[PDB]
C-alpha cells in the first residue's frame, strides 16, 4: 500500500462555516491505495456518540464503509471510506446520539478535501 495524508473540513449544509462535526474527526486524514482500491481513512472521536455515518461521492452514490480499528477504550474508531483519484468532497450524512446530554439529531454535512483524491503508486 501506498498512503499520504489528507486535510480535510467538514463543512456545514449550504455554508463555508465549520461544522461542529469537524471536531468528531481526526485532522489530518489519510488517502491509501490498495491493490488499485482508495480509501479515505478517517477517525471518529467519541465514536460511542455516531449511531449512523453514511458518505456520498459528488454524483450521490453511497460509498463503502469499512471499520478498521475499534478502540472502545479510546472511543475511537477508524473506517475506510471508498473513494476514486478525483474526488474533492464528500457528502457526510450523519446521526448523532447522545443520551447523557439530552441530544439526539441528524446532520447533512459537506466534507471538502484540501485537494482532489490524487493517484497514487
Amino acid at each position: 500500500a501506498t498512503s499520504q495524508p489528507i486535510n480535510f473540513q467538514v463543512q456545514k449544509d449550504g455554508s463555508s462555516e465549520k461544522s461542529h462535526m469537524d471536531d468528531y474527526m481526526q485532522h489530518p486524514g489519510k488517502v491509501i491505495k490498495q491493490n488499485n482500491k482508495y480509501y479515505f481513512q478517517t477517525v471518529l472521536n467519541n465514536a460511542s456518540f455516531w449511531k449512523e455515518y453514511k458518505f456520498y461521492n459528488a454524483n450521490n452514490q453511497e460509498l463503502a464503509t469499512t471499520v478498521v480499528n475499534d478502540n472502545k477504550k479510546a472511543d475511537t474508531r477508524t473506517i475506510n471510506v471508498a473513494v476514486e483519484p478525483g474526488y474533492k468532497s464528500l457528502t457526510t450524512k450523519v446521526h448523532i446520539v447522545v443520551p447523557q446530554i439530552n441530544y439526539n439529531h441528524r446532520y447533512t454535512t459537506h466534507l471538502e478535501f484540501e485537494k482532489a483524491i490524487p493517484t497514487l503508486a
